[PDB]
């Protein structure tokens, strides 16, 4: 429970946006919009993201790729076995209440950017 003070928005921000136990391939536009989560898109007024990637896991399990449970891949991490994920990639909209999205499931080896060894980046593809 106990978080480094500069770490604390970003890990925040981070379960917000990437951790997703609960979550579903059809439930991208209700976790993603205003009702839920309201994810955005970083230094947007209110903007979609073009992409954003729920983990199917829980965060416990998420910060070991931080540690024993991934490998170094630069100043990032990759994790040593594959998660489960949904990927929502916008379909329309500019800006909250209008964020519609499509979400695939899939299975991928996740990279992570952490910082004293909590999770505050998850790595998207660069095309989705
Ligand atoms: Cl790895």
């Amino acid at each position: 429970h106990m978080q480094p003070e500069h770490v604390k928005e970003r890990y925040k921000n981070f379960l917000n946006q990437h951790v997703g136990p609960d979550m579903s391939v059809q439930r991208c536009n209700s976790e993603i919009g205003p009702n839920n989560r309201k994810i955005t898109l970083s230094g947007t007024d209110n903007g979609c993201k073009p992409v954003n990637t729920f983990i199917l896991a829980n965060k416990r399990l998420i910060k070991t790729v931080c540690g024993r449970a991934g490998s170094p891949q630069g100043n990032m991490v990759r994790s040593n076995q594959p998660f489960p994920v949904v990927k929502c990639v916008l379909n329309n909209g500019e800006r909250h209440p209008y964020c519609e999205y499509r979400g695939t499931r899939s299975t991928r080896y996740i990279v992570l950017k952490c910082e004293e060894g909590w999770p505050v980046h998850y790595h998207e593809d660069e095309v989705n």
